[PDB]
C-alpha cells in the first residue's frame, strides 16, 4: 500500500477514460482514501465514480465559481471527518474553447476565449491550493497534469500557452505550500486517449512519432503509467521534489528523434 492511510482529493473525472479516473483507481488500489471532486454533470459522474474499487464521496466544484472555492475545504472537512487533515490533492483539470485549439487559426481566438482556458487550465490550480493547503498535512503533496509546452506544435494552440502559464504557477505555488511542509509538482504526460481528445494529420504525425521518439515506446490507450507516476508523487518516495516537472511521457521529450 504506497498510499496507506492517504487521504486524498482528486478533481476532474468525467468519464472512465479520464486520466482523473485511473489516478483515483490506482491510488484506492494502493490504500488511499479519496475525496472527489466534479465539475458539470454530477449525476453522470457519480455514475462513473461507481465504478471505482471502493466508495468515495463526490464534492461539486467548479474552478471558475468563487462561492465553491470559498465553502471547498469546509465541505471536504465533514466528508474526511473534521480533525482530519488531506494528505494530497490531485489537479486533473483542463480546458480551452474550440476557437482556441485545432484547426482554428491562431490568430483568431478572441481573448475572452483564451482568458476561460487559462482561468481553469493554469490559475484553478493556484486557487485550488489557496482553498486546500489550510487543510493540508505536513508532507503533503499537491499534482497537477502537464502536457510539455517547452516547443510550439500544431493544433495544441492556446492550450500549450495554458500549459506554460500553469508550469510557471506550479513554481509559485512550491513557494506557499512549502511554508506548510507541502510539496507541489506537475505530471508531463505523453497523449491519451480520452474523452477531452475527442475535441488532424499533423496530430496523427505528433501521436505517432511520440511512440518513436519514446525510447520505451508509448501506448496512447495506456493511461496506468500515468496513473502510477501521479501515485509516486502522492508518496512519501520523492520526497525532495517540488516546483518541479516529472515526465511521464516515455522518454520523448529527451530525444530529437
Amino acid at each position: 500500500g504506497l498510499l496507506d492511510g492517504k487521504r486524498i482529493l482528486v478533481s476532474g473525472i468525467i468519464t472512465d477514460s479520464s486520466i482523473a479516473f485511473h489516478i483515483a483507481r490506482v491510488a484506492q488500489e494502493q490504500g488511499a482514501q479519496l475525496v472527489l471532486t466534479g465539475f458539470d454533470r454530477l449525476r453522470l459522474i457519480q455514475r462513473i465514480t461507481d465504478r471505482l474499487p471502493a466508495k468515495a464521496p463526490l464534492l461539486e466544484l467548479d474552478v471558475q465559481n468563487e462561492e465553491h472555492l470559498a465553502s471547498l475545504a469546509g465541505r471536504v472537512t465533514e466528508a474526511i471527518g473534521a480533525g482530519n487533515k488531506l494528505d494530497g490533492v490531485v489537479h486533473s483539470i483542463g480546458f480551452m474553447p474550440q476557437t482556441g485549439m485545432g484547426i482554428n487559426p491562431f490568430f483568431d481566438a478572441p481573448y475572452a476565449d483564451v482568458s476561460k482556458g487559462i482561468h481553469i487550465s493554469a490559475y484553478s490550480y493556484a486557487s485550488m491550493a489557496k482553498a486546500l493547503l489550510p487543510i493540508m498535512n505536513p508532507g503533503g503533496s499537491i499534482v497537477g497534469m502537464d502536457f510539455d509546452p517547452s516547443r510550439a506544435m500544431p493544433a495544441y494552440n492556446w492550450m500549450t500557452v495554458a500549459k506554460s502559464a500553469l508550469e510557471s504557477v506550479n513554481r509559485f505555488v512550491a513557494r506557499e505550500a512549502g511554508k506548510y511542509g507541502v510539496r507541489s509538482n506537475l505530471v508531463a504526460a505523453g497523449p491519451i486517449r480520452t474523452l477531452a481528445m475527442s475535441a488532424g494529420a499533423q496530430i496523427q504525425l505528433l501521436e505517432e512519432g511520440w511512440d518513436q521518439r519514446a525510447p520505451i515506446g508509448w501506448n496512447m490507450k495506456d493511461a496506468t503509467p500515468v496513473a502510477k507516476t501521479v501515485c509516486a508523487l502522492l508518496s512519501d518516495w520523492l520526497p525532495a521534489t517540488t516546483g518541479d516537472i516529472i515526465y511521464a511521457d516515455g522518454g520523448a521529450h529527451t530525444q530529437l528523434l
